[PDB]
């Protein structure tokens, strides 16, 4: 209980922390659930302790934007440390400070809305490729899996829009460049290891020396030469890694080669479990509330007729598609929480913050908040009409963040699932099954996951 | 060898690093000889490795300002850092960045010219309670070991100007103020135990959880209270003390009582070592060169007739008394190196510096430097005449530091040597004995103290 004094000093309300382990027995519910009762026992602030680390709770909005937007570069620029990370401190997601601005304005211009149209035709091949691998599971006219349909698409869009390599991940699951990609897991910060680190941060600092890494040494390796193989047999001859090579072809130092693997590796990590998981969450809303289906697969057929191929126009157009995606995205928020590092002592919004504190936006739990949302575990796509999506504070509802340190490719992840909506909606519909769970059950974990894989019957349209 | 081939990239030349020990194994024969060692193979910048740490020395004088003054609050603001500390991370030799220039501020009108004319009288009792000490062993008719009547003498300046007690340590060699205040001893850091953390840094954070310190955790303790009974009992009835009370009753807020401790304590550490051990080189320069012994006793018969008490003004008013001391500080200064932690990636006079690399200045090896200093292992009081003080580079001889960041106490140390060296010298002269180490050798550690203890003759005027 070294700084475990500090909130009962400020006033702060809190769970009392046990020594050394603090709050973290808590999580045996998850962190969804800790934080729900959290926003209930104590009210719009409050505070606890991930070991000896002070974590402070806020939900006013106005006191979001100070920390998300106003005080961002003066005060809360940097995300909770974890580790080791090996050279994957040169991540953007990762990089602190002035290392974190410098990679943030050399890969801007790679996520632009124009770069994203020209990415489009791609991406749109392997929807057509995902609508053959389902029609084959289709008049197998049994449940399928989604997270494997899905998996292998999210696979596809990654390895085209990233490297330039073009796979059918589904019928080639064997290939070397699958191979690796499949080994990127997203981390359990509730499992045994990262809750050890948690525990005792002071044995980071010892797993560093020994190049032990979160990310595994071999995936890694794998990536690190694939990209100075194809960085000198593209050269000399649309992917993320052209446009990270035409950057450092001239804040403001060129990006260096090691950092062009750091971003390719972040940008497969988010892109691939996050589209695949996320689709897996629409879908199941879709087949358990028909009526929803129903009436987007006719938005899709006034858009699109003859099941014409969407395009980036086509897309952005259909409005109840937008809707589906951001109720889907209320009720399960990838990324639960929102984080940042006081780097100051500081006072904002009436209340003061000291050095080295945890700001934490519980993302999950404002999302299931009655004082924002009517009938908030009800699947209401309604919500986000443009008649009601007024009524939505930006910074109580916020799926990619807020600020200058939000998603940086929160449309490059709409696009890429909206596209695959359309074409899966103009030829299939989806019904539960009996291994249907419902209602869905999350994991008791730190994934925002379903706690069984979703099964769905599929017939042909 | 994770970060040893930084200094091989830039061309920048050094010995060749061990894997994990670096370069420790030079330091067999101390840092003063291994700074002159590669002054002399490598030139003006050169670099080396304290295990994994990258460490750049540098010896142009220009360089030299632009880090210790120029970009000082911008880049090289922090010393290299070690530990465990404990709660002395708020002392100001220790505090980093914007915590440190707070308690700079705090702490600097303690040192003020104005504040030191009100200390003298208090000092110069102790002046007169050495003398009767000293007389007692000159009529021992026995040779007098220093660093023991020094010892005595800065042990009773300590405890008067910081905190009003008032002992004959010599005569009370148990009083329990002053049997904690012996038990702080200067750090040797070629010692095995720091060392080891220069070796294993990654084992300061698990020597912090178990509330280890380098501080013993008992005399910090006997001070964490001696001065709340202190602030308690003159509270309410020209010590240290006094003045950082006042100065929490007003950057920019008040000093705490933890950190008013920690400043203490910093003070004792200072003053004790340091003036004990200055004043121990100095006789031993006077009693191996009778004819500056001589000179500097009657310039002193001069200002102060009759063995007048000396006063403020009679001590800034004699120059051979500071050109003695100058000389003295050349030869043996204490810190033997000046060093910055660098913030940023930064280029200094022409030259590439980049982040978390320690610069480093080698004083003891550009005090000894032919380049700038005629016959420099000769004591020759001479150089610092009003004559040819002007031929000395105020960044080659830089005995309390440069900058921003200097010693704070540079004149409270001056006035409290000088004050002793006056009344020692109005009562007695010293010859060298038979056991006195002819010439003196420096100790192969990491602390600029002599390897035997030294050992005078001392007679009555
Ligand atoms: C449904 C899909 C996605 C969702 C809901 C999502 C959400 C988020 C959230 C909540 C954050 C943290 C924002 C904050 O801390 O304020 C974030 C950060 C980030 N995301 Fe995503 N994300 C998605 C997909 C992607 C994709 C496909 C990429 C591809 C590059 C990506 C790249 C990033 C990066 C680089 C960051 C860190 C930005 C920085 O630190 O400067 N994300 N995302
Ligand atoms: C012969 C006596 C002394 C000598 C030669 C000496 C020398 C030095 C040197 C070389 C530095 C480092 C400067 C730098 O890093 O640029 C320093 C720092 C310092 N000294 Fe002294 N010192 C002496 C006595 C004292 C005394 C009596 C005090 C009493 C308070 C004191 C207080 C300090 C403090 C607080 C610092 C750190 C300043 C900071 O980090 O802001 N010193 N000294
Ligand atoms: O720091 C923390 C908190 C540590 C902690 C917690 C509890 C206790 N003790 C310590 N967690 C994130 C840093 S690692 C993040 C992990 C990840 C998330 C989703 C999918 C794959 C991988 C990652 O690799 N992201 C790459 C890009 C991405 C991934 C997903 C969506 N968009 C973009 C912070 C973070 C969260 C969300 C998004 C980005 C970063
Ligand atoms: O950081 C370092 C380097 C660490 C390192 C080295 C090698 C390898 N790996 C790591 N060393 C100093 C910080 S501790 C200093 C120790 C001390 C010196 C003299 C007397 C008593 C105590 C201290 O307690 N000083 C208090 C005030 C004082 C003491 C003496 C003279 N004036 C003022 C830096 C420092 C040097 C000199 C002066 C101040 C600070």
């Amino acid at each position: 209980t070294h700084s475990h004094g500090l909130f009962k000093k400020l006033g702060i309300p809190g769970p009392t922390p046990l020594p050394f382990l603090g709050n973290i027995l808590s999580y045996h519910k998850g962190f969804c659930m800790f934080d729900m009762e959290c926003h209930k026992k104590y009210g719009k602030v409050w505070g606890f302790y991930d070991g000896q680390q002070p974590v402070l709770a806020i939900t006013d909005p106005d006191m979001i934007k100070t920390v998300l937007v106003k005080e961002c570069y003066s005060v809360f620029t940097n995300r909770r440390p974890f580790g080791p990370v090996g050279f994957m401190k040169s991540a953007i997601s990762i990089a602190e400070d002035e290392e974190w601005k410098r990679l943030r304005s050399l890969l801007s211009p790679t996520f632009t809305s124009g770069k994203l149209k020209e990415m489009v035709p791609i991406i749109a091949q392997y929807g057509d490729v995902l609508v053959r691998n389902l029609r084959r599971e289709a008049e197998t006219g049994k449940p399928v899996t989604l997270k494997d349909v899905f998996g292998a698409y999210s696979m596809d869009v990654i390895t085209s829009t990233s490297f330039g390599v073009n796979i059918d991940s589904l019928n080639n699951p064997q290939d070397p460049f699958v191979e690796n990609t499949k080994k990127l897991l997203r981390f359990d910060f509730l499992d045994p290891f990262f809750l050890s680190i948690t525990v005792f941060p002071f044995l980071i600092p010892i797993l560093e020396v020994l190049n032990i890494c979160v990310f595994p040494r071999e995936v890694t390796n794998f990536l690190r030469k694939s990209v100075k193989r194809m960085k000198e047999s593209r050269l000399e001859d649309v992917d993320f890694l052209q446009l990270m090579i035409d950057s450092q072809n001239s804040s403001h130092k060129a990006l260096s080669d090691l950092e062009l693997v750091a971003q390719s590796i972040i940008f497969i990590f988010a892109g691939y479990e996050t589209t695949s998981s996320v689709l897996s969450f629409i879908m199941y809303e879709l087949a358990t509330h028909p009526d929803v289906q129903q009436k987007l697969q006719e938005e899709i057929d006034a858009v699109l007729p003859n099941k014409a191929p969407p395009t980036y126009d086509t897309v952005l157009q259909m409005e109840y598609l937008d809707m589906v995606v951001n109720e889907t995205l209320r009720l399960f928020p990838i990324a639960m929480r929102l984080e940042r590092v006081c780097k100051k002592d500081v006072e904002i919004n009436g209340m003061f913050i000291p050095k080295g504190v945890v700001v934490m936006i519980p993302s999950y739990a404002l999302h299931r908040d009655p004082k924002y949302w009517t009938e908030p575990e009800k699947f209401l796509p309604e919500r986000f009409s443009k008649k009601n999506k007024d009524n939505i504070d930006p910074y109580i509802y916020t799926p990619f963040g807020s600020g200058p340190r939000n998603c940086i490719g929160m449309r490059f992840a709409l696009m890429n699932m909206k596209l695959a909506l359309i074409r899966v909606l103009q030829n299939f519909s989806f019904k539960p099954c009996k291994e249907t769970q419902i209602p869905l059950k999350l994991s008791l974990g730190g994934l925002l996951q379903p706690e069984k894989p979703v099964v769905l019957k599929v017939e042909s349209r």
